[PDB]
């Protein structure tokens, strides 16, 4: 349903917007080296949220495939999550984003808005389900004519019995450790399949998780 | 026929409203961010003032999102309701204690108010979900204070009948038009035209209904209002 999806999907961009506005208010507005770049991101997130409301309201049409540089696009996503982490209430370096991208530029046909939603949910999960903190490792590679993204955490894991169930709508693992609706990964799977790709997960209950996304390369 | 239709119409309206209400702050943000990007950011007389407004608009949307999410969770049957036997007197008194304590600090207070308590003497043990019900009392108490005249008295009652536990919360503010006594519990209904979503009482009505109870309001314009909560007793 519309309300539930739009509400769920606005949360990461609102957090990201809040985070950059906070950095600006805290003094970055005085720094000519960074203020314009920060303002540019808030302008982009605000416009993205406005498109998102409309898109999701209309579905109750466009899957807009563009040839995109995944390297840059993934990098832009992770830049926001670093900003969320720095303006976080946690101690500095309580969470780390380590990037492991191949050096060649990878061009892939995607819907930029919808796929950002996918990366947002997985990064946000990777953080939300590491309460004790940790490194989030983000990999970008091409092999066997697939472009593959994997996102690993050192968080709470996922029971083996539930590895399949986690992409189902409303499914939330019911053990100790919060969350919300159980929609993020179902929305994500829907987008990834729509784009001709695949998503899957490996996990160890005490160690952490790795989510994988595969997209057709050429 | 009409039954399914009324439902579908309410849903269609609610969706339309959600889209308009999320859109309006974002549109306001866009306008302040664009002024900032066009150069106001270099200007110390306005950049801080402008940033502050974007921060407030952003907070309002995050509250709206959280509120819309609870409404969804309940609409889904997904919402966890944990009925436990608790002392309503001590729970209500603690709620009022948080509000008295707010006033105890010189802000300066914008407005002074008094919280008058009239509780029954016997202890009322009743099964409820404390986390959710405290939220309900908060929403009514915040309204009661917000719409009180300077120096107004907020009167809080806990009384039981043979069949019911009744809580009432009265203010001496401008009250509510008779045409609207029902509508104030509607999603996004605000009689007025700053922050405030118009979802609080909609959440409250839904929560009180999950708990097996009833909530309603009496008001005489210019007199003030009295909100009631009824809970099944024993
Ligand atoms: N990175 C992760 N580590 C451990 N558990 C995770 C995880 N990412 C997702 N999960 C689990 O999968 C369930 C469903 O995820 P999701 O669709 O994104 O739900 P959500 N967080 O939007 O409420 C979550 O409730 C959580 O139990
Ligand atoms: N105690 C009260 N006195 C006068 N009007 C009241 C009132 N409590 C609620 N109302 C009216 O009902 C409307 C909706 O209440 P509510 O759902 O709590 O709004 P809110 N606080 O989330 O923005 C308010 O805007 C107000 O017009």
């Amino acid at each position: 349903q519309f309300v539930s999806n739009v509400s769920h999907e606005l949360r990461t961009p609102l957090t990201s917007l809040r985070s950059y506005i906070e950095a600006l208010s805290d003094g970055a507005w005085k720094d000519p080296e960074v203020a314009p770049g920060f303002l540019k991101v808030t302008q982009e997130e605000t416009d993205r949220m406005i498109r998102m409301i409309n898109e999701l309201l209309s579905l109750s049409t466009r899957v807009d495939m563009e040839l995109v540089n995944i390297n840059e696009m993934f990098n832009y996503v992770l830049d926001r999550f670093d900003m969320i982490l720095k303006k976080d209430d946690n101690p500095a370096k309580y969470y780390t984003i380590k990037r492991e991208f191949t050096k060649r530029d990878l061009w892939v046909e995607i819907d930029t808005d919808k796929f950002t939603q996918v990366l947002d949910n997985i990064m946000n999960n990777a953080i939300k389900y590491s309460p004790d903190g940790g490194v989030v490792t983000c990999r970008l590679l091409e092999t066997h004519n697939q472009v593959i993204i994997s996102i690993s955490d050192q968080g709470l894991g996922i029971p083996r019995a539930d590895l399949g169930h986690v992409f189902d709508r409303f499914f939330r693992v019911d053990k100790a450790r919060q969350g919300g609706t159980g929609l993020g990964l179902a929305i994500s799977k829907e987008v990834v399949q729509m784009l001709g790709g695949r998503i899957w997960v490996d996990s160890v209950e005490g160690k952490g998780s790795t989510f994988y996304i595969s997209l057709p390369y050429e």
